[PDB]
């Protein structure tokens, strides 16, 4: 039965040999303590891993039903919040802290700068996250619209050298506006030089040095004519490569063939929403690449970088970081996966498995791969915890993570915690969160996505909700980024711990990215996320231009949210829609929900970027679906729309999706609807939405894809 049995436990065969074949050697953990461990703590903590998941259920049926019992009209806050705090749902908020955790990297305590999620089941995306910590400014402007490609300055087969110069002149303003020339600018530069340690700068008619010498951090090659020179702005590198050879050193002034930016500081290994991992085989392919970077052997040959050599000012030798410090994002408290069974057949919860089985790779990464550690030099392990409610959820990740260390033989609080704010009842009992994980907390983030699925879910009883595209100028959100800043400021965050916001999900529209994102450091926020390593290096000018430990520190004791905002539901306005205004959120939600969902239940795709009705590529995920989903199916619990509409309307997109793919190993959905499993769970999605709890999409996809594996492998 391709099982394996240790204690009460029945492991999946290709898991139990993944774990001692490939996981175990070289940990010096004896295989037999390690399964006696796992089975222990599944049997210890899957009670009150499923009270949790009763509670959440039991909180949810108190408001639906508040909400019906509603006669009114405006929703009277003051009832609201009383009714709220009856329940247990909003808690006491407890007295002033400073969070303790120790022992962690420079990149996440003090460094601010972006930080890249890829699905770990890639290898190939894995491995050019890994590398995005330093990243080429030239070939991120050259190659997206930050440079426009107006008449002239388009990209063609071949190099186009106006393109090229508006690339450079670009770049030279970057220069400026960050390490500022004595007198000059870098735009007139001709040479640079190292002289008594000091950078010297050749203009036409006089030579330069820095406005801020402390500036000048090192450089490669010949202090009289450097190969490259390094600079250093609020706590980023800038490498300037020097090369006249080159085919664009030639045509430049002073001979610069790129800069190099610091980039992708920290990335996230992600096991979570940007993948479809519904089995053994599954997550083995998934653990196997994370144990593939942890030991720096991971080759898809394209490999894993080394650290960077450079000449200090004064002339000695040190070295940079050449990869970016990995965290790994686990699956939340909901899910169960058939990897492991018990005796009963029921299957085991797929977070404390990935805490056993991530925790156990992550101890590779703290020691010499085949040279040096490839990870955290500090000794910790960094995991991102998603998806949790309250207080008492983060309370039994600590105990978790706690019980994970005593089977691995780790110190005590080695396992480090990123907190994902992207549930309501965490947003409204953030400070509680916190001080559940203070001596374990890495970051928190603001998951807005998530946070909205979550935002239409609790409140689907009280009437029809704006539009998508409203959602992100909503009172609530507004209030709920601030919030999450405002509690990690005054839990001591600046400089013990990242306070981080969310994804840009506009992959094409870098221009628009350049603009816009600058707004999250501006908001005191030391670290948010990119979905590509060419959008890391983008993003990594807004920290040139920001000085994110000054905002943080002028943000010190300020409390610009309140509760009543955190709790201001938003529900439509009667009237506010014409016809067309409603077709057009219908079409456009049932496009990226189908969009989405076909390749993940027929390829096992859990990240796809999906152009939405406007021909706008997006990056979807699971989040992203939860919000369409959710969206359409409160629509549907209102009246807005009826099942004929989102019927027709999912009919008239899904030949749209599959025009969009073919592709290869591509099913088209249409004509036969009632016999593609990737419609009927796009389908079901909406029609079953406000059905499932907290309003997840995993329970329909999981058993969706489970069902077209099935009947492929017949
Ligand atoms: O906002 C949220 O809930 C995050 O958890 C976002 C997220 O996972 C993501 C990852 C890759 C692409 C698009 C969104
Ligand atoms: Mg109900
Ligand atoms: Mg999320
Ligand atoms: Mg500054």
């Amino acid at each position: 039965t391709d099982r394996v049995s240790v204690g009460n436990l029945r492991i999946a065969r290709v898991l139990y040999d993944f774990v001692n074949n490939e996981a175990l050697p070289g940990t010096d953990i004896d295989p037999d303590s390690f399964w006696a461990g796992v089975d222990k703590v599944v049997a210890d903590l899957t009670p009150q891993n499923q009270a949790l998941l009763n509670a959440r259920d039991e909180l949810q049926a108190q408001i639906d039903k508040w909400h019906r019992r509603r006669v009114i009209e405006p929703i009277d806050m003051d009832a609201y919040r009383q009714f709220l705090t009856e329940i247990g749902y909003l808690l006491p908020e407890p007295d002033d802290f400073t969070i303790t955790t120790s022992g962690v990297d420079a990149e996440i305590t003090t460094t601010a700068g972006p930080q890249l999620v890829v699905p770990v089941l890639n290898a190939r995306f894995a491995l050019n996250a890994a590398n995005a910590r330093w990243g080429s400014l030239y070939d991120a402007l050259y190659g997206t619209d930050v440079i426009p490609e107006t008449d002239g300055a388009e990209k063609g087969p071949t190099y186009n050298k106006v393109r090229g110069d508006k690339v450079i002149a670009y770049a030279r303003k970057f220069l400026d506006d960050s390490v500022p020339l004595s007198s000059g600018s870098f735009g007139d530069a001709t040479g640079f030089t190292v002289q008594d340690g000091q950078l010297v700068v050749a203009l036409p008619d006089k030579s330069t040095g820095l406005a801020n010498p402390g500036q000048f951090a090192g450089y490669t090659g010949a202090a009289e004519s450097p190969t490259s020179v390094l600079l250093i702005n609020h706590g980023l590198h800038i490498e300037i490569l020097i090369d006249p050879e080159s085919q664009v050193g030639t045509t430049d002034r002073a001979g610069v063939k790129d800069v190099i930016l610091e980039s992708a500081i920290t990335t996230i290994m992600d096991f979570e929403d940007s993948v479809a991992a519904v089995d053994a085989a599954d997550k083995v392919l998934g653990y196997r690449n994370w144990l593939g970077l942890n030991k720096g052997d991971l080759a898809a040959l394209r490999v894993l970088n080394r650290d960077r050599n450079y000449t200090a000012p004064g002339g000695g030798q040190f070295t940079l970081p050449g990869r970016s410090l990995m965290f790994v994002r686990n699956v939340g408290h909901l899910m169960t996966n058939d990897a492991i069974v018990d005796t009963d057949g029921s299957e085991v919860f797929e977070g404390i498995m990935d805490a056993l089985f991530t925790g156990l790779i992550a101890i590779h990464g703290l020691k010499a791969s085949d040279g040096p550690l490839i990870n955290s030099r500090t000794g910790s392990i960094y995991i991102v915890k998603p998806k949790m409610h309250g207080p008492a959820e983060v309370a039994f990740t600590c105990e978790l993570f706690s019980r994970v260390e005593d089977v691995l033989g780790l110190p005590q609080n080695t396992m480090k915690i990123g907190i994902m704010d992207e549930e309501r009842r965490t947003t409204v009992n953030l400070k509680a969160c916190i001080k559940a994980a203070a001596d374990r907390v890495v970051f928190i983030n603001t998951g807005f996505l998530d946070r909205t699925g979550d935002e239409i879910h609790t409140s689907m009883e009280a009437g029809p909700m704006v539009r998508k595209g409203t959602m992100k100028s909503q009172p609530w959100i507004l209030a709920y980024e601030d919030h999450n800043v405002d509690a990690g400021l005054a839990a001591g965050f600046s400089g013990r711990a990242q306070v981080g916001k969310g994804m840009w999900t506009m992959t094409e529209l870098m221009a628009d990215m350049v603009e816009t994102k600058i707004a999250q450091p501006r908001a005191g926020a030391s670290t948010a996320w990119v979905p590509s390593p060419t959008a890391a290096t983008l993003h990594a000018l807004h920290y040139h231009q920001v000085d994110v430990a000054a905002v943080q520190q002028g943000l010190a004791g300020k409390r610009r949210a309140t509760i009543e905002q955190l709790l201001t539901i938003p529900l439509a306005k009667e009237l506010a829609w014409a016809p067309d205004e409603i077709r057009e959120e219908v079409d456009n939600n049932c496009q990226s929900i189908l969009g989405y969902v076909v390749r993940w239940v027929d390829q096992g795709v859990g990240a796809s970027k999906v152009p939405d009705i406007h021909d706008v590529a997006l990056m979807e995920d699971r989040a992203t679906l939860r919000i369409s989903s959710q969206l359409l199916a409160n629509w549907l619990r209102h009246g807005v729309i009826t099942s004929a509409d989102v019927r027709a309307s999912l009919e008239r997109m899904a030949p749209l999706v599959d025009r969009q793919n073919a592709d290869v190993a591509y099913r088209p959905m249409a004509p036969n609807f009632d016999d593609s499993i990737a419609f009927l769970a796009a389908q079901e999605l909406i029609l079953s939405g406000a059905q499932q709890p907290n309003g997840y999409t995993e329970p329909i996809l999981h058993r969706r894809r489970r069902e077209f594996k099935a009947r492929a492998a017949e």
